[PDB]
DNA sequence: AACACTCGTCGCCCAGAGTTCACCTTGGAGCCAGGGACGGTTCATTTGGGGTGCCGGAAACGGACGCGTACAGGCCGTATAATGGGAGCTGTCACGGATGCA
């Protein structure tokens, strides 16, 4: 079932598939990271501009 | 069936058709001699006329020259939330060989 060896062997092989059309590969690609919500943006939004400023100091 | 009359045909004889043969004239046909005027030529004028190169300049005219306007194409931004495609139709066969699995 899901545990004790089961089916995560079965993910593993499915994912190391070639998929050879290339509109599937690039789905299979984006599949791969999670979604986020206001928060994990909003300090995602902190840290680039925090990055931007230190950028444009040692410029 | 018996009986007593008038008409082509030819020759011949004399005069001219018109034709030839053969005689005198006279208007020549042209041949040349002489004299214009004449039209072709040439050369004097004769100033009536064509002519002109350039310009003051007046006006067109061709274009430059500077500066406005005009859409065409390009860049740019829109703050609720909106977080993994439809569709494709596929009846071949031969068959050599690689080829992913045996």
């Amino acid at each position: 079932e899901d545990e004790s060896e089961a089916l995560r062997q079965a993910r593993k092989d499915a994912e190391l598939t070639a998929s050879a059309d290339s509109v599937r590969a690039y789905l299979k690609q984006i599949g791969k990271v999670a979604l986020l919500n206001a928060e994990e943006e909003v300090e995602l939004a902190k840290r680039i501009e925090a990055g931007l400023y230190a950028t444009q100091l040692m410029t």
